[PDB]
């Protein structure tokens, strides 16, 4: 059903995986998925905006600036191996509403 635990992913692209990066130490924030392309690799890997990159190419993206993480990404040409961070449950359900009728 629903679950949320660490896990790595793999992308296939010379660089333009379709996803971007935003934040960093220089930014004063964690590395998150800036944007993504229509049904892009990242998307194909079920990557939503806000996903935090725990690692980049097996490297720790803890003490790495935006440029850094970007540098690594640039390093990767074949595939991109990075880890994401889970956050609570990733599923929402909208309840249906209805009203009675007058006689």
């Amino acid at each position: 059903g629903s679950s949320g635990s660490s896990g790595s992913v793999s992308l296939v692209g010379p660089a333009p995986w379709g996803f971007r990066l935003q934040g960093g130490k220089d930014f004063n924030m964690p590395l998150t998925i800036s944007s993504l392309k229509d049904g892009g690799k990242a998307s194909q890997a079920h990557v939503r905006i806000g996903d935090v990159v725990l690692s980049i190419d097996g490297i720790s993206a803890q003490g790495m600036t935006h440029l850094e993480a970007q540098n690594k990404i640039k390093a990767c040409t074949g595939s991109l191996n990075m880890t994401l961070q889970r956050a609570s449950a990733a599923a929402k359900s909208e309840p249906v509403s209805s009203g009675p009728s007058s006689g």
